[PDB]
């Protein structure tokens, strides 16, 4: 959908470096990259997310980023998980 | 934060394969050919040097059924999550 583990990710980026130039330098994409995947979010559910100016987060957009942030934990949990069983196969 | 080879799209997939029975069903019935499932399962198992289905019916090995079942969790918590920012947009008056 628009709403994947990237555009989380993205969030994230923006959130502790502060821009999409800095987020993008993050994560080894060019910036516009970046905007497009939040472009598709915002497009999709149909708010705004933030506002660059430092960054600031909308409400909608802060949910997104907070509780986003404990799915990527999970995310990051579950790909660790797997990989220690699979070296014990 | 940072493993990105794990999508919910991936896991779609994976929860599809397993209700369906199928690549063949899963594939129709998320709308795209049979190799295109076959080429996110295989990309998934190149990057994260694992094995998801059993090479001896489709059957998900032991990680691949751990990355099915676990996977199901985070795709509830991503639904969820998308009907609440939904609702506060609604009750904010979005624009649209
Ligand atoms: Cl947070």
């Amino acid at each position: 959908r628009a709403l994947t583990l990237e555009a989380l990710r993205v969030m994230d980026a923006i959130d502790r470096r502060g821009s999409f130039a800095a987020a993008a330098d993050e994560l080894g994409r060019v910036p516009s990259a970046l905007s497009y995947t939040m472009q598709k979010l915002e497009e999709e559910l149909d708010v705004v997310l933030f506002d660059r100016s430092r960054t600031k987060f909308t409400n909608v957009g802060r949910m997104l980023l907070e509780r986003g942030r404990v799915l990527l934990e999970a995310a990051d949990k579950l790909t660790t998980d797997a990989e220690a069983l699979a070296r014990l196969e």
